[PDB]
């Protein structure tokens, strides 16, 4: 059952009583391909695999996100080919390339320009802020007459160990991506690193922010439950589950 925005602080405090039992029980309850993004296969190896990406519904439209991993080098062409096919104009990346000295994602975009398969990609602008970067790319594809423009919103401030201490920076980032992504747009391609749960947190916040604005209620439990069925994009810790509540609370002031 959904929680009225007016009752959300009460709800959170009740879920925190008895040493946080309510959050623990609800998070653990989540634990015990139709929505795959289709790409036409290309002349190559008949045995070649295809990029794994899944559609996720948003509050206002179906297939609002494509959730995927940061592409391995052998999947970088299929990644940009999917961006092209889907007319994606916003990518969300929620990891540094390197965190605590460990490679979390390989750079899949040019510093200047490069060609991947039949797609030429040029970096046309970088906007660097304290907690995120906006990179603007132009794509050209052999046989096609016009550029396709893509913005990558790269959040750099997520702690390696846990959730952000305050939600304020992430909420500003989400607000920026929403304001930059037309209703005209294709799906938002979103990735982090394998098994961090950050993509799932972002998606739930994106959807619940819209639901709070439009209905004055939030239904985080059923949103996350739906997210289990759709992908390996699953909230990885009880702390993340609580943080989703703390972040929506802040956005509702
Ligand atoms: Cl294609
Ligand atoms: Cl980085």
């Amino acid at each position: 059952p959904a929680v009225r925005v007016a009752d959300l602080l009460q709800h959170i405090n009740q879920m925190k009583t008895a040493e946080g039992y309510g959050f623990k029980q609800e998070y653990e309850s989540f634990f015990e391909d139709r929505h795959r993004v289709k790409l036409h296969p290309m002349l190559g190896d008949p045995s070649a695999d295809y990029i794994n990406a899944n559609y996720i519904d948003g509050y206002h439209r179906s297939n609002h996100f494509i959730a995927t991993q940061g592409p391995k080098p052998e999947m970088v062409y299929d990644f940009w080919r999917m961006v092209w096919q889907e007319h994606c104009s916003s990518i969300v990346m929620i990891t540094k390339l390197v965190e605590v000295g460990r490679v979390k994602c390989s750079r899949y975009w040019p510093e200047d320009s490069d060609t991947y398969g039949d797609i030429k990609i040029m970096l046309v602008k970088t906007e660097t802020l304290a907690e995120y970067v906006v990179r603007t790319f132009a794509l050209e594809r052999r046989g096609y007459s016009a550029r396709h423009e893509v913005r990558q919103f790269h959040f750099t401030a997520w702690p390696e160990h846990g959730v952000p201490y305050h939600a304020t920076g992430l909420l500003a980032f989400i607000r920026r991506v929403k304001a930059s992504t037309p209703p005209d747009a294709g799906p938002i391609v979103i990735h982090c690193s394998a098994g961090t749960g950050r993509t799932g947190c972002y998606i739930v916040l994106d959807v619940m922010l819209d639901m709070a604005e439009c209905e004055g209620v939030v239904d985080i439990y059923n949103c996350v439950k739906t997210l289990c069925s759709r992908r390996v994009n699953m909230i990885q810790t009880e702390e993340q589950y609580i943080f989703i509540h703390d972040a929506i609370l802040e956005a509702c002031l």
